[PDB]
């Protein structure tokens, strides 16, 4: 499924995640843009290191869920990778809170450093009613 914006910022501040430690909706919006699209299909395979990325948020199956063909994995959301390509994003969501649970916070996510990370990002929550 490809959300619409207003449509995921809506359900993302009804999942809890609007401040969640620390992180606002609006970066969290501007994450899952940047990472996918706003689509809970994506995934992407990094040849290098042989590990894949899937879901709205990009999540690694090196570290935080099982896909059962990545070398060295651990499963610190303790999910199957597979619960993070469905339409529905509860499984998704409770993953990314895991993920900015550790240390490096929203960080984790190089995309969000490149993309994110000290700039204006209150237009992907602009008009949504959140």
């Amino acid at each position: 499924k490809v959300f619409e914006r207003c449509e995921l910022a809506r359900t993302l501040k009804r999942l809890g995640m609007d401040g969640y430690r620390g992180v606002s909706l609006a970066n969290w919006m501007c994450l899952a843009k940047w990472e996918s699209g706003y689509n809970t299909r994506a995934t992407n395979y990094n040849a290098g290191d042989r590990s894949t990325d899937y879901g709205i948020f990009q999540i690694n199956s090196r570290y935080w869920c099982n896909d059962g063909k990545t070398p060295g994995a651990v499963n610190a959301a303790h999910l199957s990778c597979s619960a993070l390509l469905q339409d529905n994003i509860a499984d998704a969501v409770a993953a990314a809170k895991r993920v900015v649970r550790d240390p490096q916070g929203i960080r984790a996510w190089v995309a969000w450093r490149n993309r994110c990370q000290n700039r204006d990002v209150r237009q992907y929550v602009q008009g949504c009613g959140v």
